[PDB]
């Protein structure tokens, strides 16, 4: 259940959180960008399998803030993984060129290589991600960078399909919890992107989503 990352992607990890410790936005970005090609992956595969979208008629990216509990979520109901996909797309990589071209900016550098997930650590002490793939059960991957740990979701299918990301945020990365921020930082980061995106907000007091894009 617990894994080792490989050296590559320590090494990576640690390349993306010493160059982008200015710009720390910039993990929203990434996380937003990683969800749309989700759905692309499930949209793709959903035209030669009129049974892909089973698990969830909804193509969306929704996103909620726990202020409370010190996390924020962000959730796609793309092609989420299974665990062996877990295991292998977040614990290794596939390289080396790409690890000295970012020590010889760097931001538009990760966003080409699709390997801006790593970034979350910029902001994060701990990061959480549950997927729910059409092949598999539902399964939760932990790490706090040290190591990470793939199991079972005690909770069973509760995603129907896709990947929610957790972040346990930094001392310093509360800004990122007040809806104002988030609010802001989405509708920059989502303009490109041709998924509806919804934050869950306060209007007036209720809550529901609200789309960005
Ligand atoms: C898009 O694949 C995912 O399931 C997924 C997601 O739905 C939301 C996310 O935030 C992230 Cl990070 C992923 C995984 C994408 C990813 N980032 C770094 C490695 N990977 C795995 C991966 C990379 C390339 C391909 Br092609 C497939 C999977």
């Amino acid at each position: 259940e617990k894994f080792a990352f490989q050296a590559e992607v320590n090494r990576m990890m640690k390349l993306i959180i010493n160059s982008l410790y200015k710009n720390k936005e910039i993990f929203l970005r990434e996380l937003i960008s990683n969800a749309s090609d989700a759905l692309d992956k499930i949209r793709l595969i959903s035209l030669t399998d009129e049974n892909a979208l089973a698990g969830n008629e909804e193509l969306t990216v929704k996103i909620k803030c726990d202020k409370e509990k010190n996390l924020l979520h962000v959730t796609d109901t793309g092609v989420g993984m299974t665990r062996e996909e877990l295991v292998k797309n977040l614990g290794t990589i596939a390289t080396s060129e790409f690890l000295n071209k970012m020590t010889e900016s760097t931001s538009e550098l990760i966003g080409q290589f699709g390997v801006g997930f790593y970034s979350a650590f910029l902001v994060a002490d701990k990061v959480i991600v549950t997927s729910k793939h059409n092949n598999d059960t539902q399964h939760i991957w932990e790490s706090d960078s040290n190591e990470f740990s793939v199991i079972a979701d005690p909770r069973g299918n509760t995603l129907g399909r896709g990947t929610t990301i957790t972040l346990v945020l930094k001392e310093e990365a509360s800004d990122y919890l007040e809806l104002d921020t988030i609010k802001n930082l989405v509708k920059k980061y989502s303009q490109f992107i041709n998924f509806p995106i919804y934050v869950w907000s306060s209007k007036t007091t209720v809550w529901d989503w609200e789309l960005m894009n």
